[PDB]
């Protein structure tokens, strides 16, 4: 009853990693069904400061990105619901949570959990008809309340992991090659770096305002510029320092004759921006804005520049489906994107755990798909996921909200690319359409109920997606109703784009991995075990839709060759619908198009691919084939531009890490997207090891670059901003500028990490030093003004001769230190290092002095 | 002597624009007498690869649409003869064209010359009794032989010109909103769009021929249909797919009860056409024909349609006077007109530089008026004009040729409307009648000599027409002999119409601007200069006929109020003669009727007006008054339907451009003729700027739409066809169909370009996309079969990711590209874009693969 839920809600949870490499230390992970025989042991401790909890009629629900394989306290048992949702229950041996006692429940989980952020908050208790209530100490974003610190080598994935744990001591080394440059050494440095620029000794003076001739821009775009001068402290007045604008395409030739190109002259009494087009004028103005200093001095260098995109597609991807992000955060994101010339906003509006766009005619997509709550019947919500608690959690963009975002993006030269995943990663749609089916069927409106249904009633397939959902994660690609659904959705969103003044150019249909993970290579069948693989019963595992009778008949009539080809087939069909709706470009994650012959297989005249192989797994060679088959490659490599991954290897950092252990501003910046093999000399793999890379194939070139904020653990808007910024500035730099150290691709050139010296690292490090300093001494202050909760890097620090030496990943940022265990903080001055003894802590401070990085012991 | 002419003929001319905005860069254009103080500087270079040319007894004649105001090489001087004819001569300082030297002669000309087509070919040399010989490198239609390319911003009319120069790069953008539609998306699409239509899933099969029941049509009309099925590859056999026809007016009601209306049913085994009248049956058959595909498949969609004219008058105007166009080209034009339901052929048979209709009794009109040759005495020819060389150039339709054309038009439901200009634009008649006078006077037949004379012997008026002719361009409206001439001409042409079986319904008397341009607002008098105007001596400038003593006496007796009213008076008098000849409708360009009280002032029961004001000069408001005064408005706006203007803003394109800088298929199609103000949201003005439009007056509606091919620079038949087609298809569409995006006119509604959003642009663009695709994938192939040398649009192209992306104004057309500077050409395939580096050129190809657009560098 409710009293039982009450008692359980007051149990205090503690989560403690015991062994991240349990298979290396005896546990038979293979027998437990762990992928590649890899598993970890964790201790869940439930402490009871109240009276005995002896009731047996209860379930405790919790979330985890890892499956639970074994429970080592025989009073309890754990089962999986679907996705990340699990349940802990008493067994027949349960004898209660004794008064004033801590109950230990050791468990084994698949893989490893290398960051504390793996452990999700908001466990909750239930009991016959009572209402669900969270275990209170878990109702928080502060992991310290319920997750013990990692100790020793618990951060290591394997005994041979070569990654470097970051602490003040090791981080000092990681930063040592850097230094703070004098303001005089950073004059006329536009970000992103301009193609050609000549800075002159003198500075224009903008302190008395500027006179802006913005007649070349449509009003909304002009307003964006005017407002940014004001945000940056530069008055806009008719008697200010002139800034003239003009548009003349003919003035541009060759590679410079492209949208966004401009010519810029900053003189000591006036300024001039000549654009290839409106975007070019706009970017020319952003460059002037990038020079505005953070000291309010208003002085910028006189200079002469010519500038143009290396790539037409400079993207930022944002997942609002796993966890929602409010309209105001999207707008802030779009503001910074404009500031750094990123022009493409790839909007991941649906996935298995949420559907975030209102669709006229299909209310259930947002009424049910737009929220998660504990309703085991998923009639009013999707099941809870991602540690947001058992109560209703969610949100979605109204039709007006969405039109508003498109207008906002467009004023800023950013194109909105809507992504609606299918056939995989569609659980929100499927479950919502099942609720619609059920509701309309109840009223006896069977044709209306079946109009948009995404389930084949006959399908009993047994498949598991990458996030551990079942067949409901997959929309059925063989139903006429599924095509009615896709048509309806494209139709509705395209109309919003037309009303917002930016007709869709590209439709992104997802195309994520649509396979049953239980048939993957790391699992083995129980009949005949092969060592080192997770032993499971594969005799009832199917391929997606294998038991769908509609698909079976579709194959039989000759529409599709077999079940394996359904995903490919579905992508060709979506392309027809995209085209039928007047959209002539389609885009997808690579898996959704791999089985296609080439780009000629699609109805649209252009097909883009979000290339997401890692390099250490051969992505430096598989990328080629995509361009050579006629697809436009949007470089989206997870080992460099997945912004849901950690900034640094430290178990207190946020992020998933399946593709690599960390990607900091420096790493993102060091990535050479158009000569993938060269990255072997400038980066290490997921385990910190050197790798080699070479391709013998032709490489026509990449179409664009895109960085991704997936949102599994970015539960709040602040967390989203911490993960995106400031590394998205590095993304903008590389997306816009081809550096000298980025070599032309050479078929047959083999780069060997730690062995070959083809790459001009001297030039790379100098470029990075200057960029880091621009971020530290100037741009982060602008991010402050923008209201984005960017990540402040923790200092690097060491004690030598009894004094503190500190350094930072983004030189220019203030560093503070504390000798009293963090009670009182003092400014660190490099040219007057402090004498210290005993425990010392360090932290960095934002330019406006209001925010701090986390603090760490030296 | 002849040796001198020989030497000069071998000089090689080069024409190079130096400054199209000379007045903005210091030249005092006002002082030079330039209209509105606007002038341009051009370099004429004469290169001599032979021995020295030191003779002084020579004149070099050349043509230009602009007057020469100054010569900046004091060895030479230039004078104007009349019209476009000028002469370059040595001065007393001339010291010869040195051997192996290029002589530079910079000149200043009035206005601007924005297209290379402004410069006319066939300069020629003369010298005492020798025979005239052209400078050989100028004897060509290929401007590249003697006119340098334009560079930089030489295409701009003013420093603020906002037009967009079209190059592959900018044209790609201009075309980007378009795409190629799948054949399946273009089923049952009749052109022009039918009023009501319902397409069904199935296709009739015409590959085995059709069985045509054409008993509803008179033989000649039936033959036209039979032949078109054959041209389009559809056999006509008694055992083919039936196509029945019937005429029943009663079957039509309301707006649909009009000539040309029909009902059409296309079934899978037979077809049915029910016409309001013969024209309606004929149009019903053209609609079936419009559906015949270009793949020879013979498949057309089953459908049910109701269709009728929005306007009774759907005109194509053709000038054969400035430059002649052969009977075969007129016939081809009439063929295409029938195909697209255009039913009115406005035949501009006379003007100042030619008279093209044989008139029994007045042989001099064609013997002298029908040819131009270098005879300074204009006894056997009119003076040379329009760069056709010094030898005899011309032609004219015999009485039989003309009767033949009328018969041909009539079989095709097209009415021939003859235009004989007067009182202005009559130099051919005046000079021919002066030669008749002189000849008959020589024989002592003074009454015969004076019978048809168009000159008052006493008239010493000093006036200048728009094309820079003097008083001989104006027939004298006060002479009895002039009325004898007009009566004779109407009498003779009306009889041809009766013999051809199509009695004239409308007589068009021209009524072009009959004023002395030297008294216009842009000129000022030298006594008292006002700034910004061309300074001239206006003390000897008169109004037309001011010095005619016959007119002075006509005014004195009370027949006409003053000289200013002579043109108005003459139009009332012509109306009496038109009526006396049994013609009950008269038509004119607006200026010829503006001074009239209203339509009640004319003898005919109907008076039409070719409305030709531009919209940005207030035509959206002045049009109203014409209908409200009882005239039938034939919309002929030069800013949209003057087909002598350029398809696109590029200095290598052909066309005059005084009313607007370009009118492409899209623009013609976007024109809303019956709600003129709405064009403010869908077009820009002559300088590429937005304009506003609103009328508060009543607007009963337009009578018709007419597109005009004036022929100053359309020197050949091919050029005539390039200028008419394919934009005349857009003309036919709009002349026949009122689109949904064409709003009802609303008094007081102010459309503001770039500000108001009243017009459904979404619907306009979708309509245009479909139309463009119909032209590209189907109709242009028919134009090929028709033998018309239509204009092929140059591709739009860009390079991204190192691959070529190309697009086209008329989707469906093949695109080719060259990477070897145009030596070898390859087909462009959108779904397999080519990897390119360095210089790339693009061109489009006609559906039959035999013709190409001009090529341009990407
Ligand atoms: C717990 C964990 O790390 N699971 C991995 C998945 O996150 C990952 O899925 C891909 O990466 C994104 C997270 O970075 C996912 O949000 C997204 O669904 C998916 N990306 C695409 C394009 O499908 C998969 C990749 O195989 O690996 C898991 O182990
Ligand atoms: C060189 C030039 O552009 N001159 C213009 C004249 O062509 C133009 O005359 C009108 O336009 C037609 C050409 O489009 C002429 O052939 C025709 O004589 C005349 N049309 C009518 C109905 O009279 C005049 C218009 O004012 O402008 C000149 O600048």
């Amino acid at each position: 009853d409710q009293q039982l839920v009450d008692q359980l809600s007051q149990l205090k949870l503690n989560v403690k990693m015991l062994d991240n490499r349990a298979g290396e230390n005896g546990v038979d992970c293979a027998a437990l069904g762990a992928d590649w025989a890899s598993c970890n042991r964790v201790l869940f401790t439930l402490s009871n400061d109240g009276q005995a909890i002896d009731g047996k009629d209860w379930v405790i629900y919790f979330h985890s990105p890892r499956q639970t394989l074994r429970v080592d306290n025989d009073q309890f048992k754990i089962a999986h619901l679907t996705g990340d949702l699990y349940k802990l229950e008493p067994t027949a041996k349960f004898s209660g949570f004794p008064a004033g006692k801590a109950v230990e429940i050791p468990v084994v989980a698949e893989y490893w959990q290398l960051f504390r952020n793996d452990f999700l908050p908001r466990w909750y208790a239930t009991s016959g008809d009572a209402k669900p209530k969270m275990l209170a100490n878990t109702d928080t974003e502060n992991l310290d309340q319920f997750v013990a610190p990692f100790t020793g080598d618990q951060w290591k994935r394997t005994k041979d992991d070569k990654n470097i744990l970051m602490t003040p001591a090791s981080r000092f080394v990681s930063n040592a090659d850097l230094q703070t440059l004098p303001a005089g050494a950073l004059r006329g440095k536009i970000v992103p770096t301009p193609m050609q620029v000549k800075v002159h000794a003198q500075d224009a003076d903008l302190r008395k305002g500027v006179a802006l001739d913005l007649s070349t821009l449509v009003k909304p775009a002009a307003d964006v510029v005017s407002q940014r001068f004001a945000l940056l402290g530069v008055p806009v007045q008719t008697n200010g320092y002139p800034i003239k604008t003009d548009i003349q395409p003919g003035k541009f030739k060759g590679a410079m004759a492209v949208s966004g190109a401009y010519e810029l002259k900053i003189g000591k009494k006036e300024a001039q921006v000549i654009g290839f087009d409106q975007a070019g004028v706009f970017y020319g103005l952003q460059s002037i804005l990038s020079l505005v200093p953070s000291d309010g001095s208003g002085k910028i260098a006189t200079l002469d520049a010519s500038d143009a995109p290396r790539f037409p597609y400079r993207g930022i991807f944002l997942d609002v489906a796993r966890n929602f992000h409010k309209k105001d955060a999207v707008l802030r994101l779009l503001d910074q994107m404009a500031a750094y010339k990123l022009n493409k906003f790839h909007f991941h509006l649906s996935d298995d755990e949420g559907w975030r766009i209102e669709i006229p005619g299909l209310p259930e997509l947002t009424e049910v798909g737009g929220q998660r709550c504990h309703d085991l019947s998923e009639t009013t919500c999707l099941l809870p996921q991602y540690g947001q608690g058992p109560d209703v959690y969610g949100g979605f963009f109204s039709r007006q909200d969405y039109i508003d975002i498109i207008k906002y993006a467009q004023a800023r030269q950013i194109e909105v690319i809507p992504e609606i995943d299918m056939p995989a990663h569609a659980r929100a749609a499927v479950v919502s359409m099942e609720a619609r089916y059920k509701k309309l069927h109840a009223a006896g409106k069977e044709q209306e109920a079946n109009e948009f249904r995404l389930v084949d009633q006959t399908d009993t397939s047994n498949t598991t997606s990458v996030q551990f959902f079942n067949r409901q994660s997959y929309l059925n690609p063989c139903l006429d109703s599924s095509q009615r659904f896709v048509d309806k959705v494209i139709g509705e969103i395209a109309q919003m784009h037309k009303e917002a003044g930016q007709p869709i150019k590209t439709w992104h249909f997802g195309g994520a991995e649509a396979k049953n993970i239980r048939l993957g290579a790391g699992y083995t069948d129980k009949a005949k075990p092969e060592p080192g693989k997770g032993i499971i019963d594969q005799s009832n595992e199917d391929k997606p839709w294998a038991k769908s009778q509609v698909c079976q008949t579709m194959i039989k009539e000759g529409k599709v060759a077999d079940m394996e080809h359904l995903p490919s087939y579905f992508g060709q069909e979506v392309s027809k619908l995209v085209k039928a709706h007047g959209i002539d470009r389609m885009q997808a994650w690579q898996d959704g198009l791999k089985d296609a012959e080439s780009s000629k297989a699609f109805a649209t005249s252009r097909v883009g691919v979000n290339f997401w192989d890692t390099l250490y797994w051969g992505g430096f060679d598989s990328v080629n084939d995509w361009a050579n088959k006629g697809y436009e490659v949007v470089v989206s490599n997870p080992d460099y531009v997945y912004m849901d991954f950690p900034y640094e290897v430290n178990p207190d950092e946020r992020g998933y890490y399946w593709g690599t252990r960390f990607s900091d501003e420096r790493k993102v910046f060091s990535f050479a997207p158009d000569n993938m093999p060269q990255n072997a000399e400038t980066s290490v793999d997921r385990d910190g090891n050197h790798f080699n890379a070479k391709s013998d194939k032709p490489w026509p070139g990449a179409y664009g670059l895109s960085a991704q904020l997936w949102s599994e653990t970015q539960r709040t808007d602040p967390q989203m901003e911490y993960m995106i910024f400031p590394r998205a500035l590095s993304v903008a730099e590389r997306s816009w500028h081809r550096a000298g150290w980025e070599q032309d691709y050479r078929a047959g050139r083999e780069y060997k990490g730690g062995e070959t010296h083809f790459v001009d690292t001297q030039a790379l490090e100098k470029d990075w030093l200057r960029f880091a300093n621009i971020l530290g001494q100037r741009e982060l202050a602008k991010l402050d003004k923008g209201g984005v909760a960017y990540r402040l890097p923790v200092p690097g620090a060491r004690v030598a001769g009894g004094k503190l030496e500190a350094n930072i990943a983004l030189p220019g940022l203030g560093i503070e230190y504390s000798t009293d265990g963090g009670k009182q903080w003092q400014r660190y001055d490099a040219k007057a290092k402090p004498a210290v003894s005993g425990e010392v802590q360090v932290r960095s401070v934002s330019p406006d002095g209001k925010r701090y990085s986390r603090a760490e012991k030296v």
